[PDB]
């Protein structure tokens, strides 16, 4: 037969062989037609049957895909429909399909709600077809001292002015700042002059937005909103003015404030994929204690049977038809992966770490499950709380990795508390402090269903915000503090827990990314963020990179080291001080790593004080100069150097071979962290950087 979905597999940044390109086709621009057929074909044709006149289109196999193309698309509606013939002389013919072409319209089709004295009155264009009104571009204006930041957390570089971007949750694996995406967007930005003022917008919607931050038009930020799959609307769009931090306040208060959590969460964070038994994780929580480097937090990755993501390793236990199981079903072997981890648990509470297990919001059903990871499926599908396609059928994951999963539907209550409560004997019973919930991005579609009643066009990005706050209920509800760890998020994550910046290479352009991606970060309100310091992936990171990561990772909310998986092939890959140590040769990392872990343990008090503040100013904990030094042009020549709370300035040395750093200091006294030497602000300085140096000043009060 033959395949053809308008708007195809609906990956954000790529198209299908069987769609509409664009999938919203416009009158004026082309138009490429896909489809494809099971079996072979010598021929393909696609009909189009405007009002008045036909029209035959001869494809051409593309790389089954079959493609043809109008150059000029005319402003009218038609039916379409295609036509093949099989190798065995067969003419297969598919349903008929709609095209209804839009066209940008200056009339009142719509009402875009905003004051502020930046929106340009004439400049809302309405994306009309018979069918409806589909996206909506408006424009505002920025003067020429202007600096731009935000839209969530960005990898390439702080001010994104000159650049086109758009807000979607999306998983881009490696290399994030290359590509200009991001797994935590959101459609909010602050707008800041070298004068110290500001202001800024929010566009009220869970649906993708883009934003032409004056590049095509030097002195306007051109917005488009998508509309969704149900196409007169009213779109709001908050904002603010002020002082920088006056404006994020404003965003604040409709996004949600940062959490309150325990001091625990300020120590070194220890994880390895690789550590996948009891025995692995404790020799590296012996080594840590043998070396004088503490940990506060350790992360288990490699915990589970691999199938559902609910039972450690080899634990027997009599099955259930989905559903939850508690404490005492289970009998853990003395000869598998996990002999006691009740005991685990409770001998690292003792030594003052606490224990966090990683989770995805998706259920595998692929051929070689054992019984209780497809019962757990067919019980979820069953209950119903599973994100449906437009027919009601259950969601089967569009990704290459977890491929045909079901995602629950963690947008209702009653949804969310299905799926945690097949975790909860982990918390109430083996006791463990928290969870990465790593994913979330999984959900592509427009014309998904959702229990809440959104469809996938605004349901999709919201998603993360539902998935990290469906754990955060559960811990809440077993007497424990919100600790989630996610790298993914849209507006609304700001209450949620922890973020990471994600998965990269341990390189030095990615290291540079990743403190853009945190001060970005800070600047949309999430405020407990850390990294995978010197990167997760390839071979482990060279001896200087590694040094100076972990010294900047000290001078950063969250401070944990991590690796990929990698088969347990040789060699070893973990980022542990002692593997970097053993596979460079540089013993020095040893001694490195005890100096900064002591450094981050004499820095908590500070940390705990500086997050009490944060949370009462609205401020970030990871700042950039312009919350507190926007009067001060010279700050965005140096977008790399930030605030740790309100006294101290930090310079990660981000080059190879550098025996020097110079750093900006705004207006008023600094003191050296490490000689005392007092500095006068208001100009460069430049501080030797022997690997046990990062530049650091206080400010003298
Ligand atoms: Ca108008
Ligand atoms: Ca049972
Ligand atoms: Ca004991
Ligand atoms: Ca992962
Ligand atoms: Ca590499
Ligand atoms: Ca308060």
């Amino acid at each position: 037969m033959i395949t053809h979905r308008p708007r195809g597999i609906e990956h954000p940044y790529a198209r299908s062989l069987d769609q509409l390109y664009p999938a919203i086709p416009i009158a004026g621009q082309s138009l490429t037609i896909g489809a494809t057929t099971s079996g072979p074909c010598s021929r393909m044709r696609c009909f189009v049957l405007w009002p008045e006149h036909e029209q035959v289109f001869d494809m051409s196999p593309v790389n089954n895909g079959w493609q043809t193309s109008i150059p000029h698309l005319p402003d009218q509606d038609a039916t379409y429909y295609f036509e093949a013939l099989t190798l065995d002389g067969r003419t297969e013919t598919s349903e008929s399909f709609p095209l209804t072409p839009s066209h940008w319209s200056a009339e009142p089709v719509g009402h875009i709600d905003i004051d502020g004295d930046r929106f340009i009155p004439d400049s809302p264009l309405w994306l009309v077809s018979s069918a409806g009104t589909h996206r909506v571009k408006f424009a505002l204006r920025i003067e020429g001292d202007e600096h731009v930041v935000g839209f969530g957390e960005r990898y390439d570089q702080l001010d994104q002015r000159g650049l086109r971007l758009d807000s979607v949750v999306f998983e881009q694996y490696k290399a994030q700042g290359k590509h200009h995406r991001t797994y935590l967007p959101m459609p909010f930005a602050q707008v800041v002059n070298e004068a110290g003022r500001a202001w800024g917008f929010h566009v009220e919607t869970t649906r993708r937005t883009w934003y032409d931050v004056a590049a095509t038009v030097s002195d306007r930020i051109l917005i488009e909103v998508d509309l969704g799959f149900e196409a007169t609307p009213v779109v709001r769009v908050n904002t603010w003015s002020g002082s920088p931090t006056d404006v994020l306040n404003g965003f604040l208060d409709v996004a949600g404030r940062p959490a309150e959590m325990p001091e625990w969460i300020f120590g070194l964070w220890a994880s390895g994929n690789e550590w996948n038994t009891q025995s692995l994780v404790m020799e590296q929580m012996d080594r840590h204690r043998n070396e004088g480097i503490p940990v506060s937090v350790v992360v288990i990755e490699a915990w589970s049977d691999e199938e559902g993501f609910t039972i450690f390793r080899d634990a027997r236990y009599v099955p259930n038809q989905g559903q939850p199981h508690r404490g005492p079903d289970f009998t853990y072997p003395s000869d598998g992966a996990w002999p006691d981890p009740a005991g685990m648990i409770r001998e690292l509470h003792e030594r003052g770490i606490r224990v966090i297990l990683w989770q995805i919001p998706l259920q595998k059903t692929d051929d070689d499950l054992g019984p209780e990871a497809l019962a757990q499926g067919n019980a979820l599908i069953a209950s119903g709380h599973v994100v449906k396609e437009p027919d009601g059928t259950p969601y089967k994951n569009r990704g290459w990795w977890f491929p045909n999963a079901l995602m629950p539907d963690l947008s209702t209550e009653a949804g969310r508390q299905w799926w945690t409560e097949q975790r909860r004997y982990l918390v109430e019973d083996l006791d463990i402090d928290g969870f990465k919930t790593d994913g979330g991005e999984h959900a592509w579609g427009s014309d998904l269903r959702y229990e809440d009643g959104r469809r996938g066009d605004e349901g999709n990005n919201l998603y993360p915000v539902n998935y990290a706050r469906a754990y955060g209920d559960l811990l809440r509800s077993a007497g424990k503090y919100p600790v989630t760890f996610s790298r993914s998020g849209f507006t609304g994550s700001q209450a949620h827990g922890l973020y990471w910046a994600g998965d990269e290479d341990s390189t030095w352009e990615a290291f540079r990314s990743s403190i853009t991606a945190g001060i970005t970060a800070g600047a949309c309100g999430i405020l407990y963020w850390g990294w995978d310091l010197a990167g997760f992936s390839g071979p482990v990171p060279e001896a200087e990179l590694y040094a100076r990561a972990f010294a900047a990772a000290t001078f950063m909310p969250i401070m944990q080291y991590h690796s990929e998986f990698h088969h347990h092939e040789l060699p070893l890959r973990d980022r542990t001080p002692w593997n970097v140590a053993e596979q460079t040769g540089c013993g020095e990392l040893i001694d490195l790593a005890r100096h900064y872990t002591r450094v981050r343990e004499a820095l908590r008090p500070y940390l705990v004080a500086q997050t009490r503040q944060c949370l009462q100013t609205g401020k970030p904990l990871m700042r950039a100069m312009f919350y507190d030094h926007a009067d001060d042009p010279e700050i965005w020549a140096h977008p790399r150097q930030y605030m740790l709370g309100d006294e101290l300035l930090i310079n990660p040395v981000t080059a190879p071979g550098a025996t020097t750093w110079t750093t900006y200091l705004p207006e008023g006294q600094w003191e050296d962290y490490w000689s005392g030497e007092v500095s006068e602000g208001g100009h460069l300085v430049t501080r030797a950087v022997g690997w046990d140096i990062i530049p650091v000043y206080r400010r003298v009060g």
